[PDB]
């Protein structure tokens, strides 16, 4: 569809290479839908030209910081993706974190109403905000950033106002609660090993949720390798990072070295 | 209803019979209606089975089912609960679960209700559910068991096998996390904790480390902690475990 899009954000040049893989990887699996960025004004100029040749709009937006939470303290500008409401040249859209990885095609999601996503790990009951179908509108966008403004968020990120906005997502309408095909985090791998033996083949994204990024990692390609002197509690299953890793060194790295 | 609706738990051994012990005081705290029911399988020892008969209001000796963490092949013991006629309707839990309120609205709900995994949330957790005893299922269960044996080389892999359609159909079904709280989930996401939590109402001690494992000091209220800790980061559940033990549990083991 036309007034359909996938949409992800970017505050920086270093998650700006995520969202390259992320709209490479939708390309790679035949998006019918618009691929659209929200970026601010730290990434660099060459990097939103760089953006403009994989995404079909560049969107410039001002950074939402919730600011020096209590609650990984960059994540403050995370209340950033907020915008997302104000795309409202689009009827529906994927909101898709910069850090995720499409390996099928994914456009039934176009199906889902608002708010649907996939529980969280660890608290369940919430829903993770890597990957959501919203609906754009001025209402919500307005309503949502009065909430964080004037409430805040209870994890100091866009999960926390998320959830505490659509706080009937745990209890109502199950069609609302994605499956874990469409949100695959590596937590979630380690947690339960003998589930992702099982279904893991039918993943359709994967989340590299938790501090230490893909692009934080040294890859060798001679030896399809990679490693970091910052230790990841994830388990980041290198199956998946090394995927990354092809698509950014044959995709993406060209563009930017 | 209170000759007919029953509370189950499980224990394979004395260790375990401890944690059943906990639990079973700590739903006569908050005032149960129902009936509570143990089932025990040959490695208990004698005098165990009769403190467990001092709590609960049946101890049933049940045949270990091995699947063959390498201990939770007897897991599958827990099919054992499906055999529970004399009930038309139970809840099972773990007998490393901890009551902190009156749980008996979950009566309201129908088989198979259970709270979302905390690693894997698409599975239920096993360590909290309702369901109705039925031969039939639980023939059923036995059958696939045999046959198919379990995803995890345990009792939640089957039954998730068995009960697919939890994720995907009637969100009753799926009971809230305040229902199953895994200290894991305190842990992983801890803000989520601290807006939610003052109303749990279940504690799961998941994972390797179980309560009765702790070093427990009853003068000053401390447990020796482990090097990585995360019952440590909201402490007050573990503590809470072992004051009733102390309490409750530690005069009828004389
Ligand atoms: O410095 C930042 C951090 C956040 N993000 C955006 O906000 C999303 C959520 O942050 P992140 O994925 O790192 O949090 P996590 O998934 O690990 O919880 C990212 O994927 C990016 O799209 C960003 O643009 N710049
Ligand atoms: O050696 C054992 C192991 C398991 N269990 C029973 O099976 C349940 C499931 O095991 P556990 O709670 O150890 O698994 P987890 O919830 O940690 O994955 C226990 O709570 C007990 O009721 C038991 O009686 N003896
Ligand atoms: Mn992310
Ligand atoms: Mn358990």
């Amino acid at each position: 569809m036309t007034d359909q899009a996938f949409v992800t954000l970017t505050t920086n040049d270093a998650y700006a290479k995520g969202a390259l893989v992320l709209g490479s990887s939708l390309k790679q699996h035949r998006t019918t839908r618009r691929l659209v960025v929200l970026a601010t004004p730290q990434v660099s100029d060459s990097m939103r030209k760089v953006l403009e040749t994989v995404f079909d709009e560049v969107i410039m937006v001002d950074v939402l910081d919730s600011g020096d939470s209590a609650h990984r303290p960059e994540l403050g500008v995370t209340l950033t993706k907020l915008h997302c409401w104000s795309l409202t040249q689009y009827s529906k859209c994927v909101f898709m974190d910069a850090d995720t990885l499409v390996l099928a095609n994914i456009d039934d999601l176009f199906d889902r109403e608002e708010l649907s996503a996939a529980p969280d790990p660890g608290w369940p009951d919430c829903f993770n905000s890597g990957v959501f179908v919203y609906q754009p509108s001025v209402e919500t966008y307005n309503q949502l950033l009065h909430l964080a403004s004037e409430q805040g968020s209870f994890d100091g990120g866009d999960q926390g106002i998320l959830n505490t906005f659509f706080s009937s997502w745990a209890t109502t309408d199950i069609r609302k609660h994605l499956p874990f095909i469409y949100n695959l985090s590596s937590i979630s791998i380690y947690s339960y090993l003998p589930a992702f033996k099982v279904f893991g083949a039918s993943a359709k994204v994967v989340h590299f949720l938790g501090r230490v990024k893909p692009w934080n990692y040294t890859y060798d390609p001679k030896t399809k390798s990679v490693k970091s002197e910052a230790h990841d509690p994830n388990m980041t299953h290198p199956e998946f990072l090394i995927l990354w890793w092809n698509i950014f060194t044959t995709n993406v790295l060209p563009l930017l070295q």
